[PDB]
């Protein structure tokens, strides 16, 4: 578990969000595993707007903070779950860690501010659903 927010948005994984999220949608992409929904109060997370390829994210199976190299945002294949069949999700990043399907909304930050939250894993890789092309969630 975990979310992201942003003035009056809360980003989360979409195979995690609740009927609250569902209820307050503003945008969700299947294809990204994101969900957007709005809060009324604020939140001060700064988005990074930059191509860094290197920070650090947590890793709630640990409770510990890892820094990665992690791959440019792509189209990479994902294998079937009990909330998605197999398929290409894409916006997604590739580092080498530790995870585990709790994992699942840590939050991955660089010098600039967050970069994404963890979707997938496995094999000692952790997938990141990007967010830094989301430009209207500041605005
Ligand atoms: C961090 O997640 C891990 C990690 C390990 Cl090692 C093993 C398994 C998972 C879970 C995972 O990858 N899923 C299930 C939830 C939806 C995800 C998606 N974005 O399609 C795919
Ligand atoms: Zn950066």
């Amino acid at each position: 578990s975990g979310a992201i927010y942003v003035g009056n948005y809360r980003v989360v994984n979409r195979h995690l969000a609740t009927h609250n999220d569902w209820a307050n949608l503003v945008w969700e992409d299947s294809s990204r595993d994101l969900l957007v929904s709005s809060t009324t109060a604020q939140g001060c997370d700064t988005i990074a707007r930059c191509d860094c390829q290197t920070g650090v994210y947590y890793c709630s199976s640990r409770r510990k903070h890892y820094p990665v190299s992690f791959s440019k945002p792509s189209l990479i294949f994902v294998e079937a779950s009990e909330y998605y069949p197999a398929r290409y999700q894409s916006h997604l990043m590739l580092a080498v860690g530790h995870s585990e399907p709790g994992d699942c909304g840590g939050i991955l930050r660089c010098q600039h501010g967050v970069v994404g939250i963890v979707s997938t894993g496995g094999n000692g890789l952790v997938g990141f659903a990007d967010v830094r092309d989301l430009l209207w969630l500041d605005e």
